[PDB]
């Protein structure tokens, strides 16, 4: 029964960022992994993610070559070669990455951990138990599956973790979801050659998103030649001689619903949503609170139903991107070990990027979120559409939106949402100034960096 | 002598852009232009520029495409096919500007223009006279050359205005400059294949920028091949058989002078500096004031020494960039016509982007520049140098840099300086919250957007 000032469940980018944090504010923290260090974020997340879709935007740009006066460029394309330099890449930094953990005196339990049934603040890790009046949670998600008791076949299509196991280019692809996981995959599997198709419940997918980003989305996945299955849902899966068999119903209101069987599919990914991996924690054990999906509750300041327990990341179920748990986890460090009782993460403002292609990029509130805080008479809202002049000579076409959601007299730009080239680069900058509490007129005493995209959001009447 | 209320010299961006938005106030305005509507801008500037630009970022990706998994690309490259369709898409823009000039009710006076020796406000176009309470002067600057009697042969070399009438790539590129226009002009040429070498009077391009950019930038240009003959002056040029000789002579302080023919020059790219176009205004007529340089002089409200009489754009000298011109000519229009006593342009904080490989970003004062303005002990600044992980698996490579310049004990942000890849769309909305006056404290309560480059800017330790 070993002690500990800090101990963390979970050793990936939440319970890692604050437990190193941590240490450096002289905390003794132990993080308790059960497999890989770095979690879902390294090894099958982000970066992975990042290099595949920069792969897919150069292909994309390579169906220009011949329009920007270059002789045709073929397009064979060698998945494995990629996947090859994406391993190794990952493996350097991660590399890095346990050098630093290593370096920040931070014992490294391994295996699973649960809370046991007692009321000192105890976990049990493989037969030893571990203590300590401080104990976070950061045991992150993991991608959902359908059973086959809802869905006969389901075990037959994989996830996004099966996406970064994938040695070569499925020939025909379905994709089932309508998140950005799901947008993102089809993207990078569809620009590089697989015939694909991605299966929504609506019409439109990024449906959380404000509605010009779910709308313009939707028309850039088809254009790129993504077939967006619109109502339709995945009711049976089996293996066929040529591979994989889709049966879906597509119930298009104002329609009769229709079942159909999608053939020759090399592979059916999973893209409905992410699950808390809390079940074998038997939080029950003492009492720690969650939501019916799964999710552990917790106050403005990451505390837990139970005093000494905490939570952050993706187990929360808020906001899931790794900066998010990052920063949440070392705040908290910072309130727990520094005694600042204010060190809390503001979750209004975070911005992202889905990349999509063009990626999407959003800060702030939507447009219908805006109308129900301050009021419709209390909003105006501008937007712009145009094709960035990079394709003022390619046949291939792409075009950009941008909208900025204003409230009060004043006009606070309380929401930025765009899609178009540069756009996963663009945001950072402007999400500081909303965060600063911006206004339209901010905005517009910025001179304009012409000629660029980015202009266009100092210049919008 | 017909009479308006506004009369513009020039009809180019400033020009337009103030008179178009007077007539917006009321205002009877009448621009005057000597050649192309449009001026440097659209002709043989920023798009044209940015559209070669494109294809020379294109060009690199393409040396990039069997690193990213694709049969290598072959790389001909044919100069006319681009030609052809810039030229296409600048008429095709030219065609909607005339348009809007056009339902602007702005009457369009064709022929040269100066001021007469009369006291009442007024300008003499092709023997006709006009007149206007209120005259601006908005005659742009042109690309300067030398003459034959300082360095003979001058006449044979070009200037970027000669740049966008090239049909071809020329086979060995001479370009003589440290500033963006020859720092740019390099970039494109060596991107496509033209054996390039920049031609500066000291060690580094872009010195009036701050340290870190000039010092990497000029590392960039090397690295991308562009030879940088530094501490190098012409002091003659001639027509050989193969094309040019290019006489010149380096001057590296601790070592001795050398003179150095560089043959078969396909051609010869003077990017000097631009001129102001005052010489035929016969300004002294009124008393005109205006520096050595010939720009005319002007307050913080574009006023020149003479009342009645105001100047915005290049030909003041300040801030060469379309957009200035276009703020400022606006600015004026509100003070003149809308009676704004206080409608004025800040040049303070004017975001740059120079379009180089990769492109540079710019806003706010120097390193040196803030020493002197709050003194070294109120100055720290942060920096980082890294590869953008999309080169994570490429052989070529390209760095990222990046400055903050803060100020005082609350450390505001007044200065922002980087080079990297996305860069030319990252500026624009940091810009935005550094005109607010934003805090280190802002950027670092700011969310970083994972992964990218920007997100490097609110981490910044
Ligand atoms: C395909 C994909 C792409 C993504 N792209 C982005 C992106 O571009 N930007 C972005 O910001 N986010 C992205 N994310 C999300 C981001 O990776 C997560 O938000 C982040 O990793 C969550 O942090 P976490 O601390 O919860 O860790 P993980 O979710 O990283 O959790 C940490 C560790 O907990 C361990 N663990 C679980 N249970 C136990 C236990 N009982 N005992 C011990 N250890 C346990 C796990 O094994 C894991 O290694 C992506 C995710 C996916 C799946
Ligand atoms: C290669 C190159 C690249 C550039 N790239 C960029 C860039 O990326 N971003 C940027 O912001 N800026 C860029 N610029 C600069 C930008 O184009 C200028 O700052 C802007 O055009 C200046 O505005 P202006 O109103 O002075 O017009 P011009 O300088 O546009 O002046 C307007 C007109 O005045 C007319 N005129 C002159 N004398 C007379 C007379 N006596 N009577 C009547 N008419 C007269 C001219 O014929 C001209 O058409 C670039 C310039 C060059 C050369
Ligand atoms: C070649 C290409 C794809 C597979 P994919 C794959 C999977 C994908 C990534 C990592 C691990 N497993 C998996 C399956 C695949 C599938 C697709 C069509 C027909 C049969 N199987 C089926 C069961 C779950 C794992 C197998 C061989
Ligand atoms: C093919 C390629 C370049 C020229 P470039 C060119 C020029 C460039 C653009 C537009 C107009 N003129 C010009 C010259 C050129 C030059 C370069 C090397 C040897 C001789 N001439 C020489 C005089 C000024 C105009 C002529 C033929
Ligand atoms: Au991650
Ligand atoms: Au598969
Ligand atoms: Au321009
Ligand atoms: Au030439
Ligand atoms: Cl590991
Ligand atoms: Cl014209
Ligand atoms: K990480
Ligand atoms: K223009």
């Amino acid at each position: 029964v070993a002690s500990y000032d800090y101990l963390v469940i979970g050793g990936g980018s939440g319970g890692l960022a604050s437990a190193r944090r941590a240490a450096e504010l002289g905390a003794r923290a132990a993080v308790v992994e059960s497999h890989k260090l770095g979690g879902t974020c390294v090894n099958v997340g982000c970066v992975p993610k990042k290099v595949m879709w920069n792969t897919a935007v150069h292909s994309e740009f390579m169906h220009d070559h011949a329009d920007y006066g270059f002789p045709s460029c073929e397009g064979k394309f060698n998945w494995r070669v990629i996947k090859e330099k994406r391993d190794a890449y990952v493996s350097r930094l991660n590399a890095i990455y346990q050098n630093n953990l290593t370096k920040s005196h931070i014992e490294i339990i391994r295996g699973h951990a649960a809370f046991t049934s007692d009321p000192k603040p105890t976990i049990e890790v493989s037969g030893k138990k571990y203590t300590a009046p401080h104990i976070l949670i950061a045991t992150g998600g993991m991608p959902s599956t359908p059973h086959e008791s809802q869905i006969p076949g389901a075990s037959l299509g994989i996830t996004s973790d099966g996406f970064f196991q994938l040695e070569e280019l499925p020939g025909r692809s379905v994709i089932v979801g309508a998140g950005y996981i799901a947008v993102e995959m089809a993207g990078i599997l569809s620009a590089l050659g697989s015939k694909t198709s991605l299966m929504i419940r609506h019409d439109k997918v990024l449906r959380s998103f404000d509605s010009m980003i779910s709308t313009n989305c939707t028309e850039e996945l088809e254009n790129a030649g993504v077939e967006v299955l619109k109502f339709s849902q995945v009711k049976e899966v089996k293996k066929t001689l040529s591979g994989l068999e889709v049966s879906m119903v597509t119930a298009v209101p104002g329609r009769l619903p229709v079942m159909t069987m999608i053939p020759d599919v090399d592979c059916l990914l999973w893209a409905i949503g992410r699950v808390p991996n809390t079940k074998d924690l038997s939080l029950n054990k003492l009492g720690i609170q969650t939501d019916d999906k799964g999710h552990i509750i917790v106050d403005e300041f990451q505390n837990t139903n139970v005093k000494g327990i905490y939570a952050v990341g993706d187990v929360c179920g808020k906001a899931l991107l790794t900066p998010v748990a990052i920063a949440a986890g070392r705040k908290l460090a910072h309130r727990l070990f520094e005694y600042k009782e204010d060190s809390k993460l503001d979750y209004n403002n975070i911005p992202t990027v889905v990349f999509s292609h063009p990626p999407i990029g959003t800060v702030g509130l939507t447009e219908d979120e805006a109308i129900h805080k301050y009021g419709i008479e209390n909003v105006k809202t501008y937007s712009t559409s145009f094709t960035p002049m990079y394709h003022a000579v390619t046949k291939r076409k792409t075009k950009c939106v941008m909208k900025m959601v204003c409230a009060n007299k004043e006009e606070k730009v309380v929401g930025i949402h765009m899609q178009g080239l540069g756009c996963d680069e663009m945001l950072q900058g402007f999400a500081v100034a909303v965060k600063m509490g911006a206004t339209k007129a901010d905005f517009d005493n910025t001179v304009a960096i012409h000629p660029t995209s980015s202009e266009e959001l100092v210049t919008l009447r």
